[PDB]
């Protein structure tokens, strides 16, 4: 009926940010105030111990936790939660100078100097012993500690080695997946340009210098660096666990982050976290960022299966590391941070409680400002957010109730951006994905932005833009999905490769050319100045008319069972089928052969859920740019408006909610609204 | 009066791919549909071999011959002729891991690993003795096999190495050419920032972090390239030659390449074959491209003067490395093929038969695409060419009759792009050779396209678009040239420096300025906002009007002997001489001081055309867009009317003549296709 | 009164060159010609040696002095001086063969080769040695021969080391400088990111692949190779003071260096010098890199507070590196010199006084051409140019009296640029600046450009764009400076950090927010698509009108004591103050919190000029593209008067003055030609 809250003790949303008491600890008046501007602006949480190796560890061996305890008690003392972090993100400059191995190689086969952070070896037997201890100390010391209420694994994960080390590391993985080279050599195709492997140790990471032309190779370097990320983050988390099982891990993702498979990753943490940059107030309007955003929080939701997930990072402000440094316009912050609890959040926190003096991260916003108070136009929003948040404890474990299902698959990612074709100029994959849901989010209706070895069963629909790769099993669920009812949506690319991006030999959608209908003899590539047009056919069944504009990217289809519901008006292909459907058992499967403008996904997709009386969050047209998303305890539902455009928009209200908000109502520019009801 | 052809057991143009089996000796129903089709397709020869040595030589000693035994058999009992390629364009790994020393250096200083391709060491003792064995077993197992017709040497040979090794061979190179430190340092000015070489052990090859300012260094390494491929080109060759001397043998060119100077390449092959992958569609039109590809399919022919060359590669639809993978339009297949052999190639070959499943030319073009048969768009075109190749058995061993030379020269265009001004953001050498080509190409005007050390007297008209080298004994022979009667074009920064990139202290044009009859005194260079414009004055004898656009360089000249055929209209130069021509004897001896627009060229080399009487493919008006090539076996000649724009073009023929192709007298009017082309054949 | 000349020897302004005869030896009429033809230009300065160290030492301790010896006797006896320079900006290829130690590693820590030039690493004990030994020969040889009149040390300083000498050497500054790891790890806030040092070996240039997010450490490394140049420029200097300490020493600065601190290298020399090479003509128009070009110039006069400074190099048409090497247009050169004396100049002098035949400049610009005379257009204005120099020999040592100063700080602009925001897409120091002085050169009232530590009291009008960062005592004196009655003018992003960029925390802008009267809460960042409106307040006291369009940066900020000038006309802070000013003691101090247009400027500083009545070169109103500098003797003024645009401007003067350079009195109404210069001196 419910999710469980990230702990027993907390019965409400938190509120909070990373806290970095160590580089203040010469002032303990800046401490004291810390704490009684973080209960003003309710906040109920920080997460401390990020960055503090060499607060922790200053000489090897010699431990100095006082004034961790100090932190600790004195945010307990005033009702402020604590996510405890391991220290891995970076290494002291003592261990960098004694222990050069826990430092990268590059992919240029350059090695790393001390410095920056997130930049470990992840093969390194000393690094990873050094973590077990440190793990092992916080975990010994502070596993009870009645303010803790998770760990926050190592911070931001990325990267990867290439250091003799992860070579050899890298070899075992190989060996043990493919059993025998003649395994490996017929799925990477090396026969190839004479790259046949006749020993095991001839294998090597890419390399600009070296080898980077096979696919193959390329894509399994990233699943083995996933691999030994989990493997890293695994062994993080035992000593924790090893102290006290009760209390929950996670660690924290990055926006639409390519380096790593976190479905993978995922598996090995109790509950998710990311953390959200968007650059706000930067483009001609808001709401394309906004649905981006939206679906990446969906993701994170989807990533347990709609388990809330932490928003563990993101500015009241702006940033240090973007082409601008953009403030948030008035409303703005709270709209970005309630629209992450409109998609699953149960905590919305930010980096940095109070801005670091010096170095690179000194203009990055932050609650107190240089200023010393919270008495400034930043403030006193986190202040007022505060508030709204400490009101929603109601919404805390809430359920998204998605019928909609949307494919983001890191390893066919992986495979199609590495490919040499069909638009090395760009694919833009994320946008793509984006401009599918989009016009779902317009319509305010639930979406999951699922992968590829997704159970499909519980959704009504399931959408897969570029599903370039389609891995055994996966045309069989989608089959089986559209045959039981199931309505699915692919497009242009998609069911072109397998596993290790071997072309299918079947003709062009795979594995799901029998549930689509059509066969896709080949793909036309655009250039930026190039167009053609999709007009929908006379009667055709979404209603398509149009035209709308086709760019990029347009496929030349032949009709095996499916009805044209619209065809191309210009170019060598004019008057052939451009979007398509088909009946396969109970389920219709359409296909969409060129990347097509927004009016076009708008339409088809406004049309289709129409037709198959997909539940709204408001029974009500949204104007452009305000959208609504759904959260419900079972008895409750919880009805977030937003409005992410720059001026004032009006909405009619289908039904009562809650006192008692009037039939009609305007949201102010960058406005929120949450509408509560019985169900 | 007509060239061999390529082997006394074809009677015809050749039409195949490269053909990669290896990759399929798992499916051997792939291999008999393989063949199947190829008959289907018109396919009379495939390239087998090139990257094949870890499927010969799995490990180091050990040979593994059966499967390109089977291969070359079924093909040879199939009517398949084989280009037989040497497999030195990409090593096996265990000889990258065993022999370190085959791998590069790159001019970075940063060692290369194993991977890759066309990426070995030229100095290497192992690699040049590992092919020495491996071409030697080639030769010695197959050099009388019947299929056999020719060598395919390596593949696309390129770059360079910076090993230790390579730096001993640059410099017991440079001490056999300049035989003394002080012709060296005077040939490169190295006192010029205390560059003074005062020992041959502190010469070393070019680098970011160390010297690539002195241009004659940076000149002769471009040179020293040049020799260590060929060397390596020859013994390569010389083992195959001793199993059997009948056999010609050709490596695979690139596209205007620039690493090596070809002309030197050339003179250690038989025939020439190059790789042409032009970006069809991707431009406002197809024009301009069409007319960069004939210019170098021009080249290539011109290199062992007139002999028909091999296509020995080029994509059925798209390629995989490009920005963009457009797919050829209909027609255009058959259009850019039947170009190559308008321009003199005796061979259409296409960069695979079949798409390999994997690796990263996997969405690279082919006959037989994944889906495993060619009844596909591709397919049928492709098979559709086939049939018009066999048609047009005739032309093979035909020759192309130009009495226009251009003038494009590899060590000139070094020096040029490597100096240091006068335009650093961009002269566009081969862009602007080929404006000049455009204006006769337009009028289906045979050009060849020879470089400086070419003799000149056959032409009737000699064009040398920024021939900024002029080296020993060219001006002489140029002048000569116009004296006898010829004609002679140069433009704006021609006759600037010499063999080792020292300016001439004569006043520019150097060497050609007593021809020219012109002095130019300084260069203005303009951003790619600025303009300026060119105008005929009244009753100049080519008749230029205009204006006429000038863009990014402009010439501040001199008359001294030359009259004035057009002036500047703009800037402090306003009113001066823009355009000259200079009597020599009995010759005319033109100058353009400034880059100008397509009409300018269209005008210009259209009036000079008619007032020199040259002769064209057909005696008609051509379309903006319509092109025609002549070839000529003595008895009968060839029209390839050629269509580049995307719609309809009629054209009307002064002449009866016949389809060669389909049969009977073509009309007298004839409506080309969007990409069409149209072969008339008729007896002199 | 006036300034000392550069020598006893010398009476009026220099003309000259770089010059490198020992390129030419193999011609002696070339060199014969070469002083002919300088004597013909006016030339009567060049320098000489710069590039010659293995023309002086071909092999180690053995010297070849002769062809020197003959080039300054002969110079002299044609009345030429000469900057003889010390060789050290070109090591010879032996020396880095048999001392590797002399090449740099470069911040990527890859290792230099051999070549280029400027490129030597400033600790090594050899190349100091050498260059010890080397300066020490050409002192006892040289420093009395009587046609040296100063020492040219090096050539254009510039780079950086990061080998593991100038690792050691940088560690053993910084222990020098904070004395504990407790002091360094406070400064550069190194608890962030868990970067606590805690050995001083730990310590580290920065690097790509290393460390460069530690702002103290970026701005460190940047003081440190400035005192590393310093002290090596110093150890150049002592051999040749030793050997006769008349003779005064510098070297040639670069626009706008970014590498050192010239304010601390300027130290240690007796006279400045800089080289000019502004891409003119290459823009919609020439007035905007004018005034950029002018600022400079203050700047390198305000080094040494008034002292004229030697312009060592320009071209006298095109350069040889910059994306286009247009010509200067006719008159351009004239103007281009003389702006530089306008501003401060004592000597015109040129990179080559004859192109190189061979190198990487060969096609920079010189005055003897390839052609090899200077009957050319080119020639013809460098000879006129030297008839105008030589008339005006009174403007020698003549002194620039500016009430107007605007701090150009470069330890601001290190820490400024190394962070991270408010705008990583651009903060444009230098235009910014540029900005501000253009709407006071624009009226022709002269400016001085000191940094945050020069003394304010004798300036009416103080300027601080971005003045970031605020060093111990600036503030203080700027507050002491405004109390006194001085009028302070900063902007948004001013009083930001301290001397290792630690943010202030009372509130910006810090130490100048009593002075200013305003709190900066925070500052927005705008795309380059984006702006925003600034409009005066009614009957604001600059009569601030527009609106005027902001960009970039706009700050919010609070009054505290400050009235607005202006308001925001847009965006959340519409309405807002943008324009303030305050009273301070008995002075103002303006604070503007957005980048502006160049309108706002005009209206603001042409307002802020007629209220406090600074003094102008001329009283009256110049057009625009026009602009006036004056000179004085205490006796005598000469103005310039400059036509930057590229057509006629007609002017009208408020008194009588002489034309000094071609006689008599000039009238009323005078129209000066595109690129016009013409020089007005009157008595005072
Ligand atoms: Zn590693």
């Amino acid at each position: 009926t419910k999710f469980p809250l990230l702990s027993s003790k907390i019965s409400g949303l938190l509120h909070g940010a990373d806290y970095n008491p160590e580089q203040w600890l010469d002032h303990p008046d800046v401490l004291v105030r810390d704490v009684e501007m973080m209960k003003e602006a309710r906040c109920n949480v920080m997460s401390v111990g990020i960055f503090s190796w060499s607060a922790l560890e200053p000489e090897e061996g010699r431990y100095t936790f006082d004034w961790m305890d100090q932190v600790l008690n004195r945010l307990h003392e005033n009702g402020i939660s604590v996510f405890l972090a391991t220290p891995s993100g970076a290494r002291p400059a003592w261990m960098s100078q004694k222990y050069p191995q826990v430092l990268r190689v590059g992919r240029d086969r350059v090695p790393a100097l001390h410095g920056g952070r997130h930049n470990h070896c992840m093969s390194s037997p000393v690094y990873r012993e050094k973590v077990q201890l440190m793990n092992g100390q916080l975990a010994k010391r502070y596993a009870h500690h009645p303010a803790v209420i998770g760990w926050h694994i190592s911070n931001e994960y990325g990267g990867e080695c290439h250091c003799d080390t992860c070579q050899g590391q890298f070899r075992d993985w190989l060996k043990a997946r493919y059993v025998t080279l003649d395994a490996l050599n017929k799925a990477w195709w090396s026969t190839f340009w004479s790259h046949t492997y006749t020993d095991w140790s001839q294998l090597e990471s890419p390399s600009p210098q070296g080898e980077n032309g096979v696919h193959g190779l390329n894509l399994d370097w990233r699943r083995f660096n996933t691999d030994q990320v989990t493997r890293f983050c695994s062994e993080e988390i035992r000593p924790l666990k090893a102290e006290n099982p009760a209390l929950p891990a996670t660690t924290n993702f990055m926006e639409y982050f390519n380096d790593y498979d976190y479905w993978k990753l995922a598996g090995v943490l109790d509950f998710i976290s990311w953390d959200s940059y968007p650059m706000w107030h930067t483009r001609q309007d808001d709401i394309g960022l906004a649905a981006y955003t939206a679906m990446y929080h969906d993701l994170m939701r989807t990533l347990k299966q709609g388990k809330p997930f932490v928003l563990m990072e993101s500015t009241p402000s702006f940033t240090n590391w973007q082409p601008t440094s953009k403030l948030k316009k008035p409303g703005m912050h709270i709209l970005s941070s309630l629209q992450a609890v409109a998609h699953g959040a149960d905590s919305v926190q930010y980096f940095q409680w109070r801005k670091s003096r010096g170095s690179c991260e000194k203009f990055h916003g932050a609650v107190v400002d240089h200023v010393g108070h919270i008495d400034t136009r930043v403030g006193r929003e986190v202040a007022e957010l505060g508030s709204i948040l400490s009101a929603l404890a109601p919404v805390a474990g809430s359920r998204v109730e998605a019928k909609v299902a949307i494919i983001f698959d890191w390893e066919s990612r992986w495979a199609m951006d590495d490919a040499m074709g069909p638009r090395n100029a760009g694919l833009h994959y994320e946008n793509t994905v984006a401009d599918h849901y989009r016009a779902l989010w317009a319509q305010g209706i639930a979406v999951d932005v699922i992968n590829a070895d997704c159970d499909l069963q519980g959704y009504d629909l399931v959408i897969a833009p570029m599903l370039y790769m389609v891995r055994e099993g996966v045309g069989e669920r989608i089959s089986a999905f559209v045959q039981a009812g199931g309505r699915f949506v692919a497009t242009y690319w998609s069911g072109i490769v397998n596993e290790t991006d071997l072309c299918f030999l079947n003709g062009f959608p795979g594995p799901l050319r029998p549930v689509l209908g059509i066969w896709a003899e080949e793909i036309d590539s655009l250039t930026d100045e190039q167009h053609n047009s999709v007009a929908g056919v006379e009667g055709n069944a979404l209603g398509l008319s149009g035209p709308y504009r086709a760019s990029q990217l347009c496929e030349v289809i032949h009709l095996e069972g499916a009805a044209a519901l619209a065809t191309y008006g210009d170019d060598f292909y004019a008057g052939n089928p451009a979007v398509t459907v088909n009946l396969y058992g109970k389920g219709q499967a359409y296909y969409v052969a060129s990347r097509n403008d927004q009016q076009f996904h708008a339409d088809f997709f406004t049309a289709l859920a129409k037709e198959m009386k997909l539940p709204r969050a408001i029974n009500t047209p949204l104007p452009e740019g305000v959208t609504a998303a759904r959260r419900t305890d079972g008895e409750s539902e919880f009805i977030f408006l937003q409005n992410y455009n720059a001026d004032n928009q009006t909405v009619a209200l289908p039904q009562d909610y809650q006192g008692n908000l009037p039939r009609k109502l305007t949201l102010p520019a960058f406005g929120c609204q949450i509408l509560t009801r019985k169900i």
